[PDB]
């Protein structure tokens, strides 16, 4: 009886006798580095092994509680059942308390030469090592199942396993912060994060608290510009920017100290997506980021960044125009050039999202000997944050034990006992000792022990902001400066549309009164979408000079001073029963040539069937892959299939969504029928007709070459859809 | 100047001289006993000094504590320490099943003694206002997940009665997916995000889920709920609630009758339709939780 | 220059025997558990002090400050890190037994079971299967004293190929209570009074008392822990009882009953009351060291288990319910039969790691065993597991390594704190992603099934009529005892009731007393000025257990051995002593493995009249007589005339003789003696002028544990 | 260490550690929190007109007394301290 | 485990159970193993034959004629529908 055999123990087999996301040890074996190897002692083989209790107890029915009879009441006996059950009621530890949703990756770093002259850190030393590192891209305000494609910044926390101890470099996707001191932390992300009595909104700052204080603390309306920019809704973790913030210092083998700040530079680009496209995106998958890195390290499509450092001798602190300690203030590159020393590559997926990525626990006070902190006093705050918080998320103070956080190189000391207490030490718990001879033993510093920088220190104990400080305008107003007019215009249309959902007039007032320090033209275009009549001396409000020099910096445009790349991108193939299968065959080819993937998408999942009697297998249906998954589109031939496209609302709204997007569509022959009937204008630059399909193919991924075609953005707005 | 201000102690009004608000705010009027006990825990912090958690006053909460004002921040600022302390502890696991929800307070009554039936008291008196508190809920998403989506619905009524604390701790469908207790962990394994990449948010639409099905017959009743439009209620006023299991009442006689417990909503029982719902969790993750709290501000409460 | 450098960091080296980590002691000592522990030990001999996060520490000696005589940074991140760690290593103590000591060894089974049950390691005597014992007190908190009136736990962790089995008992064979639901009220009476949380380790004070009065189930163990079980000599020499009535099934799915018994290779010893308590005072840690010692001395704790086993059919041939856990199974009736041998004999590495966070639950049975349906036992299964996740932090405290099996254990759990694991399969059954692995083990192929034992009854709560017996097994185990045992058992009682300030509860545990044996109420009302009615003074007796009225394995002295081996003779020695004395008596000791310990009035080494110098174990007066088994004081003019001038030492002789232990005199010793205010010598002072002899009398005197007869004349010493 | 010995931040809500005196601020959550907060949890705020307020020093607010600060950043032992 | 399933389906408006249809198809269209989308669809024919029938349809699953002639189970104390 098959009914009645599924409700007993099941002995026997259950399997049968596009590749679905696996584990990295089975989809990337070979993709190998030390600390990988140290987790491998941690990982299982169930293949042909009995299921079984945490004591080792092997289990006969995993269908059935213990009852008094078949049909009778459970009995307290039953350990199996408690066991299974306990643990699973105890799953859920604490998430971050900021940075709550995140993704996690594999890979190494390498330094492209001895940075010796300006640093003795052991990782920067010598380019033949292959440095393990672990990476978590992060959201701030969210959740850890809110969406992926917010508007948030991104953090970006990378791990070093060197052989002198964990290197943590705790960054964001933007060169600077939104506070000066680490005591306004709590305010501010209170503001941000959903409002205390209900809960709403969730991964959005577009509410009344946080603008609130924006418009109370006009230190934070640099980095408020940079997410108000597309900077806020990156097209992958691949495609941003990432940024220590902090100045730190580097020490050389001399005892000299060199200021620094930390930058990644994405080998893929800087791209990003618009803003309506984000949002419905965080409808039809919320997982859309945190997919996309899985996916493309399984493609081979290795997210690869460039470490970059601006270098500034001890002397120099005091020449610039703005404090370099003040973490709301960025170092232009046209001022101090970001020189490229090193490569890191994310090239493995975890094997257990929990064990690794939500276990994972980074800090910035995670120094290494050859660097050191500066008095930027958000970073001496953060310091004492990131060990604090980890005591109540991963249970105690020996989250270091725990294989994703453990070192490579060996950590001997005195500390003893704590919960989860997974070392056995058989030693003296105190230095200095005799019983053993004082081992572990401390390390001279010329023996790379570490040691502070002896810098001077002068002044009054007090609670004061340093006049160095006091300067909200002048780089917000470089940002905008910086952009291009389709960049400023959805600055505008962000600030627009979060001031929109603010309750309070009066909040919405003293914002736009806040741009207006800033530029004018920025604060009446976001006037005007508020309903907002600016004042005569508003309009007149003094705005801040330039920068030494510097009334604009071409790197802070993501447009204009930085690379589209074409290879890894994701196209849209719409495609029913009849199509024609050369044609399909020859898209598919021409866009792998360039690394683009193509993705047919069809009425039915399965395999569709050409014009020619053949079936070729379909990625997924219309309805369930919208347009805004993709950065383009094309349409092959087939004169069954045009038609029954012509009938399915899903699919010509896929064209119409994809041109208000601003993105390339390729219609090939009767393809253009389709695109005819439906009430757009005349074929633009990103729109390519031909009939034949690799001519067509080659042209269509030229125009991907461009990301978005930007002169499109006025007629789309009055495109109904 | 004023912006020198800004990051120095604010010791002036910043109010200029309707939005979400607390329930003590907006109705205060609508009071039950458990609401009455819950005020001495309420705070008004009109007229008072910012604190810390020992009493102490705080003069400057711009700035930590610095070796001059452009200095190394100092151990000793007991303040920075316990505010950032504070802050790095303010989360807690959220719950295995259902970490997605929204809750109101509010109160039952009985029709007519029930006596012939149970001797419970909060179902013997008509006069009682018994407090309850409700929580709706999502299954599989994690605390941050949207609202509309395609799931099962949790409905948890908490009956404050003078006997004791009564849980009722229903699902929105009549029946459940698995017949016996030592399941629900693989059940709930499968139908989560899934354990390499954590993949999907919210959505059962995914092979482990599926697998499971495709093996447990047993679950074909209600996945045929949630595949409805069940799955996607148009509010949490607009669905029906069901306790799913044959509980007994036993009467003063001793008399045993088994029963089993629904909610019927005075608003009827609406859905969205799924690319509406879709549509949604993009626009308003948060549409069920803002509709009921606005439900309530309007005076459109939720009856069942 | 030299004490500057002492607030410098150190770079340079700073370097009969103490007590060592068992891999330094015991490293050949080995088993299959200890193989596993060693990936987790650490040899720091040549390395670096580190953070957490592997950077070298160049200065372990100062803050970072602004400046030498500054204000110390929040960026001093080893300060922080170090302190963290510091202020964080505390977890919470078990709510009972939290007073414990542990120790590895293995077990051997002497011939396979296979006719009785089923479990792996009760099938092949070739096996040696690992084990860690954690033995305890039960009332005090962690840091209260080993020497304690109490029941004393007894936990066995057998890391078996079929998974771990925990056999978590007590060196008594019956328990205080019949129901688990009643365990937190009896727990709460023992435990110090919630108000003041007065007295630590210790029932003697009212709310034990009342407890006791109001609930007549609990004497049979009271007159367990008043009798000198109480106060055990040793851990090697106490015996062992799982309590519950277990089930064990062979591979034809035959049931017996069953019952777990371990039986000491060492004998059963006792303190006395006077003694024990006084060893709180001079060495609260005295059975831990003693342990501890014993295992790096070679007299490693040895122990037989034992089975009591009763066909399924009998079940109800007794004249008591054998799932009612306040009722033994009288050894007459039932006899034990030794079906293995347990040996300790390696001491842990680090305390924390491996005693404090070992894991123990009754509910961790094995294939082969089974549960009864004893109503304590059943509520202990839940408790055990449900304690360890505050306790050790989480669900995955059998990944802490002391607690991991040496079998596979595969399955779909997930997360939890500190997961230290990484799964890469499907984590749901049935899956076909993985073809469904691991998957489920029938039960042919040693997958865990429980008997169908039938279960007939109404759903109730309510104590089984057959359990309502409260007095006649502590009437039996009273008419058991010797005079001396049963007086010792009266001077338990009245010493404790002694010290229960409300006279009601005095006067109704008494009156409990008189439906036990009525000389013992009297004895007891007698020495707390209580007038027993005569009413009371003829309240009716219980009568015979199955044709029994005593039991002779209830007796420690008159139904248990007691062995010479690994006792402690405290040797009396100043400068002056006669050399060839102690090589005599050293070696006589030592042909019968006793210890002698050198007590002199100084450390070091103290001179022998003929020049040679001896190396001294300690002071007088740092190691009192409680500490040791008996005491030998040899010749010498100048050794004696200096002990003469010692209270400490004059007091020693005095101390051990009011406790019964063995004393001999050499020669000018017996001066010594002499001059003190006690009575003329008796069988235990063993006087003499050759040390060979002499140390063969006195050994041979050992033999008979302590002086019985001397007790009355005891009583009257100034001591 | 009161972290974990208490369970947690919120154990100056623990009867015995509470003060006398009112204690509000903008501090929230937690485990095991008993107050109930509704209003702004930020500051400043002008949703509720930036009540809870810092204290001017003369009106009790807590100061840090100025000590002068002058040395280098290092880890030693003050020769002041060698007795 | 079909009964009740079965007497759901045919309690449901057209509309109602046009709606089931298409939450089993964009569900099991986002299932990469085909062998589960055809296990899921092998259990809706004990259910009803047109939605087992509708659903392989959108999944591009051919029945087999076993499969479509899969035994249905009988009404529920007399009862084929439940308004409710
Ligand atoms: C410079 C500005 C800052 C940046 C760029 C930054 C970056 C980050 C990032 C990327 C994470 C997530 C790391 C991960 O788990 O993947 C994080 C977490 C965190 N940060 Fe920040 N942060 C900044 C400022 C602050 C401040 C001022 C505080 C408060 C003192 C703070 C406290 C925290 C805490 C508590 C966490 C959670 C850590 C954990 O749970 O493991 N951060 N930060
Ligand atoms: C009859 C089917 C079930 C229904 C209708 C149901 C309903 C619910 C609901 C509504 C909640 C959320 C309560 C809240 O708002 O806080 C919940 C939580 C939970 N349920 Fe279930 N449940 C069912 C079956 C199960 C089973 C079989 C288990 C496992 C034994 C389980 C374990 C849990 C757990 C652990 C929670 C979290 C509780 C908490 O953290 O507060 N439930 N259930
Ligand atoms: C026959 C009666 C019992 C015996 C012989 C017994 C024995 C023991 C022993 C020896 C320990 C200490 C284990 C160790 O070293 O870690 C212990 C611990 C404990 N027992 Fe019992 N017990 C009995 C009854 C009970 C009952 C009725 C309960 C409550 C239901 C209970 C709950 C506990 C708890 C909670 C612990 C602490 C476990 C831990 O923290 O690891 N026991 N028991």
């Amino acid at each position: 009886n098959k009914a009645i055999s599924t409700v007993e123990p099941h002995y026997e087999d259950t399997a049968p006798a596009v590749e679905p996301m696996m584990p990295g040890s089975d989809k990337t074996p070979k993709n190998r580095n030390e600390k990988l190897t140290q987790l491998d002692k941690f990982r299982f083989a169930p293949q042909g092994e009995s299921l079984r209790t945490n004591q080792g107890v092997k289990i006969s029915d995993n269908q059935n509680s213990l009852k008094s009879g078949a049909r009778g009441s459970t009995l307290l006996e039953d350990f199996i059942l408690r066991e299974k059950i306990t643990h699973f009621d105890h799953e859920r530890i604490p998430e971050r308390v900021v940075h709550a949703r995140g993704t996690g990756a594999h890979g190494y770093f390498q330094v492209y030469e001895s940075l010796a002259s300006y640093t003795t850190a052991e990782f920067l030393q010598d380019p033949s090592v292959k440095t393990p590192v672990f990476v978590r891209f992060s959201t701030v305000q969210g959740s850890r199942g809110s969406a992926d494609t917010v508007r948030d910044i991104r953090g970006w926390a990378t791990k070093f396993y060197t052989k002198e101890g964990t290197f943590d470099l705790v960054g964001n996707n933007t060169p600077v912060f939104f506070i000066q001191d680490a005591i306004k932390f709590p305010d501010f992300v209170h503001a941000v994060k959903p409002e205390p009595h209900n809960e709403i909104p969730q991964g959005q700052s577009a509410h009344d608290t946080f603008w609130d204080y924006i418009s109370l603390q006009p230190e934070t309306l640099h980095n408020v510009m940079w997410v108000m920019s597309d900077r806020g809704i990156p097209r992958s973790y691949r495609m941003m920017e990432g940024f220590g913030i902090h100045t730190y210092k580097m020490i050389n083998a001399e005892g000299q100290c060199h200021f620094i700040r930390f930058h990644w530079k994405p080998v893929y680009g800087v791209s990003s997506l618009i803003w309506d496209e984000a949002q419905l995106l965080t409808g039809c998958d919320p997982d859309f980021h945190r997919r996309e890195l899985w996916e493309s390290i399984e493609a081979g499509d290795y997210p690869e960044y460039e470490l970059g450092l601006q270098i500034i001798p001890e002397e120099d602190e005091h020449k610039f125009d703005f404090d370099i300690l003040d973490p709301t203030k960025l170092i232009p590159e046209s001022l101090v050039p970001v020189h490229l020393v090193g490569k890191m590559v994310l090239n493995r997926n975890p094997d257990n999202y929990f064990s690794e990525t939500e276990q994972v626990a980074f800090c910035p006070g995670n120094i290494v000997p050859g660097i050191d902190f500066s008095d930027d006093p958000l970073l001496q705050g953060r310091l004492f944050s990131y060990i604090d918080t980890q005591i109540s998320r991963l249970g105690g103070v020996n989250f270091h034990e725990i294989p994703i956080n453990k070192p490579i190189c060996p950590f001997h000391n005195h500390q003893r006992d704590g919960m989860h207490r997974m070392s056995i030490s058989g030693t003296a718990n105190y230095e200095p000792n005799s019983i053993n001879n004082n081992w572990p033993r401390e390390a001279p510093p010329t023996e790379g022990g570490f040691t502070t920088y002896p810098q001077p220190v002068n002044g009054y104990k007090s609670r004061k902001r340093s006049s160095t400080f006091i300067d909200f305008y002048s780089q917000p107003r470089l940002f905008w400066l910086s952009q291009t007019k389709v960049e400023q215009n959805h600055i505008v249309g962000g600030f627009s549309f979060e001031l929109g959902k603010v309750v309070r007039p009066w909040i919405r007032e003293r914002v736009v009164n806040q741009l207006t320090y800033i530029d004018h033209q920025l604060a009446q275009s976001v006037a005007d979408n508020l309903g907002i009549k600016l004042s005569q001396e508003q309009l007149k409000h003094p705005l801040p000079g330039p920068i030494n020099g510097l009334s604009k910096d071409r790197s802070l445009s993501m447009y204009d001073g930085h690379h589209q790349i074409l290879k890894s991108r994701q196209v849209a193939i719409l495609a029913a029963d009849g199509v024609c299968g050369d044609a399909i065959d020859n898209i598919m080819k021409t866009l792998k040539k360039y690394g683009v993937h193509g993705k047919i998408f069809a009425p039915h999942v399965g395999r569709i069937t050409s014009l020619q009697g053949n079936e070729i297998e379909v990625n997924g249906t219309i309805e369930g892959n919208p347009s805004v998954m993709v950065d383009a589109v094309i349409i092959p031939d087939g004169e069954d299939s045009i038609d029954s496209l012509m009938k399915n609302g899903n699919a010509k709204h896929y064209v119409i969504q994809a041109f208000k997007h601003l993105k390339a569509i390729g219609l090939q022959g009767k393809a253009f029928k389709l695109y005819d009937a439906l009430p757009l204008p005349k074929p633009d630059e990103g729109i390519v007709v031909g009939d034949k399909a690799a001519d067509l193919a080659e042209a269509f991924c030229n125009v991907m070459r461009g990301h978005r075609i930007w002169s499109r953005e006025s007629v789309a707005q009055e495109i109904a859809g």
